[PDB]
């Protein structure tokens, strides 16, 4: 079940809701150029369609937090999140901490490194899990992905074609029920959107997922060295995923040349359930 | 065995041949614009360095051929190579084909798409094989390549971490022993790089490898659709020489949006040496 086109009202949306609330999380690493207009396109929401809006700030040694706070964010470090645990470093760790900061029945994930995002997108978002019946996971996808493209998609085409569908797997813009993200194991690093959609597929199927047009994506654009780290861990969740086993070996890259290795995780953190 | 600055002399090198030869091929599929600087680029070696100079034309509906012909360079088309066989689309059929079209016993690669190449790039790649010890297979590399950084050398990292010391796998710039060539199987399209260089490795070890600097290469660039294609290909090459099976599913892109999806192939071709 694709959108190309929403348009439910936000009022539908949110009488639809019936009881169900709804949790937003931007998750945060020195996004301080960015994160003020986002959390703006979303706080207008809050106590009406969004019952909870938080920031996870996963270590930013910028001015993002004080920026956030008086964007008049609650902000909310990985520490914090889940106390008695000590931090690992990664996208995958911080989200997967949030839901111990949240407590919506719905979720809903933004990347705070978006260049003035829509207003909707939550509302977008949030459509099929709230006028659907069975939707348990929606993805994002938009109108360059390097990685996309020639990473993600393609070793789903060779490991799970069936997911060959789906548009923007890698995409930061998501929403999907507490029951399933709390049921699902969290992939450490930037491995943690694929191990969602891969998990979440093989336990649902394609009927428990839609993907929803958002129109056009501003962020970015980074340097080549850290989409190759980036790689490398989709990659190794990704492997994981179809029982394959993973070297556990680093990238390595040579910049005559010097060398450098980049750390990559065989580690999941289990279901948020466990930890109950 | 890494040489980042060779220095061997022309004279040297062939005196080092003691009565073997080389062989040297330029794949060709529409390189009207860059073809001719390439030739002219290795023809002063002919009939000293070099016994034997040809392009493999591959299909190309440009004017690679006639330019090529009148760089004084003999032209043959995969149906000549080798004309009791069919053709099969692809790089990899090209220089499989080509191994019945030479009888080096060295045989070199050059790409055909090279913005004025350095005129040493044969001797750079045939050094290690003709002054070295038990070198079958040399690799080039050089100073955005995505593929090669984001899919290649990170696969690898995770299923072959041993040749994480190489610095562009996907080169089609190398040489090789005609005894290995021919006894090595041909992956199909893109792959054909890749699945030498693992099969290579498995058979004989890192110390039958060696790779040479060929300083910095202009080609180039193309358009982010072929190079998924190109990365799919790759990766079924990749997992194959893994012992993974792939789904044989063809990568599907979406430009609302139509859908094409490319061919992508699970079928290498046998070593020539079968062929004889």
């Amino acid at each position: 079940t694709t959108w190309h086109r929403p348009g439910w009202t936000i009022g539908e949306l949110e009488a639809a809701k019936a009881g169900r609330t709804i949790s937003v999380v931007l998750p945060a690493l020195n996004e301080e150029a960015t994160i003020e207009s986002v959390i703006d396109s979303i706080s207008p929401l809050v106590d009406g369609l969004v019952d909870e809006l938080i920031v996870l700030d996963s270590g930013s040694t910028d001015d993002t937090e004080i920026r956030a706070i008086a964007s008049g964010a609650r902000v909310v470090s990985r520490e914090q999140a889940l106390p008695e645990v000590p931090v690992r470093p990664g996208k995958g760790e911080a989200l997967w901490r949030s839901l111990a900061a949240t407590s919506g029945d719905i979720v809903v994930f933004i990347d705070s490194d978006l260049i003035n995002p829509h207003p909707l997108f939550v509302p977008w978002l949030v459509g099929p899990l709230l006028t659907g019946e069975g939707i348990q996971l929606v993805k994002s996808f938009y109108r360059g992905g390097r990685v996309t493209e020639l990473v993600a998609r393609p070793l789903l085409a060779a490991l799970r074609p069936e997911l060959g569908c789906v548009l923007q797997p890698l995409s930061g813009e998501y929403a999907a029920s507490r029951e399933l993200l709390t049921s699902l194991p969290f992939a450490p690093g930037y491995g943690v959107e694929i191990g969602l959609l891969i998990d979440t597929f093989d336990r649902l199927g394609l009927d428990a997922i839609a993907q929803v047009n958002l129109g056009v994506r501003a962020h970015r654009n980074r340097p080549l060295d850290e989409l190759g780290a980036m790689s490398r861990q989709v990659i190794a969740t990704l492997l994981s995923r179809c029982g394959i086993p993973d070297s556990g070996v680093g990238l390595t890259q040579f910049l005559d040349y010097t060398r450098h290795t980049w750390p990559v995780s065989l580690v999941d953190r289990p279901p948020m359930k466990v930890m109950r």
